[PDB]
């Protein structure tokens, strides 16, 4: 409801597939068609235009565009051409490495993503490389992260019940204190356990009665009691449980803010974000770093790439 890329109102599967079709086979390739096309239609209704392009061309339209294009670009596409199941689910795979493992960009989708998308992404991974998700979370995490990935991942989070339990939140900020800053060390479990298992706004309000006990607030609390891969989990989880548009916001400029680009993590993004919350992120992106995000994507990246981001952004703030 908060995406910035809607369904297309006069949408027309056969018709997209036949201007795809052309747009592909004209000399050169054409990427502006392609474009155009592709990030003005919902997902759903690329997977219509993909099954009209098969059922025309009797090949599939990932490979014939994944043939046609190239880079970043050819990233961005087929980005979009898979659900959003499918495509968590082979950007996590992409990110399990061994033991060069991108630990970074599997935190971003764990700890981003809800019940029901974890649920779904857990199935479909199952079906795409024959083995649960957990098994490869095992093989390429370690220690008490390993242990936190795992319970995110397993996407049985409480939901948000009929009524606000103030107690339990109390006597879970009390416990998050007791278990953290007030005794030398850190009882971990303990941390992971009310953290993945509360609900969502039950857990904003738990870490915002947890400054009324302690000295630190959460994510300093989380600087100082832990470090290393527990640490970035702890605070991207607590980012995204406060507040997930910001969070995204944040990611996105630290993506572009250095030298280069991580493009892993803005296509990604600007991918996965395009149909949820991308105008919330648009507007915590302006609200707190004056510019538009699309200013950022305008100066970071360039041609049809630039392009494609800016469609899956949508106008300037
Ligand atoms: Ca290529
Ligand atoms: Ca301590
Ligand atoms: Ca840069």
């Amino acid at each position: 409801a908060y995406g910035s890329v809607k369904a297309y109102t006069n949408f027309d599967a056969e018709r997209d597939a036949l201007n795809i079709e052309t747009a592909i086979k004209t000399k050169g390739v054409d990427e502006v068609t392609i474009v155009n096309i592709l990030t003005n239609r919902s997902n759903e209704q690329r997977q219509d235009i993909a099954f009209a392009y098969q059922r025309r061309t009797k090949k599939e339209l990932a490979s014939a565009l994944k043939s046609a294009l190239s880079g970043h670009l050819e990233t961005v596409i087929l980005g979009l051409l898979k659900t959003p199941a499918q495509y968590d689910a082979s950007e996590l795979k992409a990110s399990m490495k061994g033991l060069g493992t991108d630990e970074d960009s599997l935190i971003e989708i764990i700890c981003s993503r809800t019940n029901q998308e974890l649920q779904e992404i857990n199935r479909v991974y199952k079906e795409m490389y024959k083995t649960d998700l957990e098994k490869d979370i095992i093989s390429d995490t370690s220690g008490d992260f390993r242990k936190l990935m795992v319970a995110l991942a397993k996407g049985r989070r409480a939901e948000d019940g009929s009524v606000i339990d103030y107690e339990l939140i109390d006597q879970d900020a009390r416990d998050l204190y007791d278990a953290g800053v007030k005794r030398k060390g850190t009882d971990v479990p303990k941390w992971i356990s009310i953290m993945t298992e509360r609900s969502v706004p039950h857990l904003q309000k738990v870490f915002d009665r947890y400054k009324s006990y302690s000295p630190y607030d959460m994510l300093e609390s989380i600087r100082k009691e832990v470090k290393g891969d527990l640490e970035n989990a702890f605070l991207n989880l607590v980012q995204c449980i406060q507040n997930k548009p910001l969070y995204f916001a944040d990611r996105l400029y630290d993506s572009m803010k250095g030298k280069g680009t991580r493009d892993k993590v803005l296509i990604r993004i600007m991918v996965s974000r395009s149909e949820v919350d991308m105008l919330k992120i648009r507007s915590e992106f302006k609200r707190k770093y004056g510019k538009s995000l699309y200013y950022y994507i305008q100066q970071d990246t360039k041609g049809d790439y630039q392009k494609a981001l800016l469609y899956l952004c949508g106008g300037d703030d």
